[PDB]
């Protein structure tokens, strides 16, 4: 239908989703020149994001990616409109090239990439209406590199061999998702851009952290090694690594930052 | 009517041109984790490339580039056909952003690049017919950084203001092509990939050489500011800028280095 790969890669997406060859897609590089220190942008604030440790939140493979289901009472405040989380999922490289995030920063990929994505919830009644729509989307982007052990990526990371082949689901106790973050998350890169998979619809706030998050290399491999995209009785597997959308031209645009310095 | 803008460009070319879709696309990034050092890449010989002055070739605009026909009796040797050149053209960013090589080296753009196509004249009698044959071009590209004024490249620059629209022509008096080479041709990157415009054929060998030459910023921004896409009348004109295509995800490749450090 679509993937990351072969004859129905990312040049071909645009065939069957238009958007992909359309305006504002992401993702890009984030370099010196087109940076713009704004100081309108505040600090968000993250609310509702340390779960209930008493729900359980759906895991799954979706032949993508890794996805979490998040509840709609997680909202980011701090944006014009509330924005409810809808699910978080992960991009990444593969061992032997293991530089697999979305967004470059000076040119370079981080190891991987994690997108916790939220929908316009006052002006739409949920992420699937929102998707296409003005100021639908606001995705938040932690770069991920290779550091030390981190327990609490470990608590997505420990279900990966429930969620092996796509279509697998498991279940994963709630805990504080915004363990997840990086340090000073008041830093952060902000433009306006797109899904950086099919559809591409172009109705994404972006906000990408400045600071990287670590884990060790142990749990980069495991990323990079657990899961297929294909079906388990596909008697023809393929391994899910380098899922991440090549940097997108950008001209005479800016990117806003919260930090001069 | 492809581009490398706006709904024509380049995640659409595949639209119309099924292979810029397919395996081997160029360019790439060329960075250490798919280098390997090849000791087997043994130096070219440029044979037939000090153009005499008193003879003219005709640059064109092709409404993507510039180019400058080559004759046959110039060649490389050194590889395992004899490959007569055909033409060179380049690529280029924009007067406000001066970053518009197709290859990038560890993330990062040069400020233009030089390609010099050869076809294998062994097997086939002209460029258009090698073109969609394994192998059957070999293109040179040249790194280009904003440096020195460069005399060499200004025999083809000062001719930019007589080739401003799509399908001028304008004649040049020869010139030692060898003259655009950088320094140390002996060390390049080699690797199998494609043409970088539609039609996107998978049949180029390429060598990307490690050096780049430099050019001033004033030829850079004549370059970027003399031509167009467009015919001399046509009533929407479309200036010839950012004719580069992003870099591609290297489908398992590696890159062969003739230098090891
Ligand atoms: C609500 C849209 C669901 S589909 C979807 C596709 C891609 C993204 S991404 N990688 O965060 O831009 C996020 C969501
Ligand atoms: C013989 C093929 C002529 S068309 C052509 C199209 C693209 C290239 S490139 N930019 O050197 O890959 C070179 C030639
Ligand atoms: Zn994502
Ligand atoms: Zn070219």
């Amino acid at each position: 239908k679509w993937t990351y790969f072969g004859p129905d890669g990312e040049n071909s997406w645009s065939k069957k989703y238009p958007s992909c060859g359309g305006l504002l897609q992401s993702p890009i590089d984030l370099h010196s020149d087109i940076l713009q220190y704004d100081a309108s942008l505040t600090p968000l604030e993250f609310q509702g994001y340390n779960l209930s440790a008493n729900k359980q939140f759906l895991l799954t493979n979706n032949g993508h990616s890794v996805k979490l289901n998040l509840p709609s009472d997680m909202h980011i405040q701090g944006l014009q409109s509330r924005y409810s989380a809808t699910q978080l999922h992960l991009h990444w490289g593969n061992p032997n090239d293991p530089h697999g995030s979305e967004h470059t920063v000076s040119g370079q990929h981080f190891a991987a990439e994690l997108h916790i994505v939220h929908y316009n919830s006052d002006l739409y009644p949920d992420a699937s209406t929102a998707s296409n729509k003005s100021e639908g989307l606001a995705v938040l982007a932690v770069l991920i590199e290779m550091g030390s052990f981190n327990p609490s990526y470990d608590k997505i990371f420990s279900h990966l061999q429930h969620v092996k082949y796509k279509g697998q689901e498991a279940f994963v106790p709630g805990f504080n998702i915004e363990e997840l973050l990086p340090e000073r998350t008041a830093e952060y890169y902000r433009y306006r851009g797109s899904l950086t998979t099919p559809p591409c619809n172009p109705t994404v706030l972006w906000t990408v952290f400045r600071n990287p998050v670590q884990i060790s290399q142990e749990q980069l491999l495991a990323l990079e090694t657990a899961l297929y995209c294909t079906h388990m009785d596909d008697p023809s597997p393929r391994e899910m690594i380098n899922n991440f959308r090549q940097v997108q031209k950008f001209d005479e645009r800016l990117v806003y930052t919260s930090f001069s310095q």
